């Protein structure tokens, strides 16, 4: 990949998700717009926070192979197999 930016499943997916608008609402509401989506995000319970975990761990897949790309010691010489 080449840089990891490693999201944050639950709180990754929705803030980024949201907060964008929550913070628009009052150009930097970030106090009360991180709340609006902290409670609310409790106030559905598993509902939200464990499947927005999912939808930024989708995502944090992606991230993944951001740093994989120092990890791929078989995947640099021998997959990539320098010759034609």
């Amino acid at each position: 990949g080449k840089l990891p930016e490693s999201p944050k499943r639950a709180e990754e997916i929705w803030q980024q998700s949201v907060i964008g608008d929550y913070l628009a609402r009052f150009k930097n509401d970030r106090v009360k717009a991180l709340k609006a989506m902290e409670m609310t995000w409790n106030n559905m319970e598993k509902k939200e926070k464990l499947m927005w975990i999912k939808k930024a761990a989708e995502d944090q897949k992606r991230y993944e192979r951001e740093l994989s790309e120092m990890r791929a010691p078989p995947a640099a010489t021998n997959s990539s197999k320098k010759l034609e």
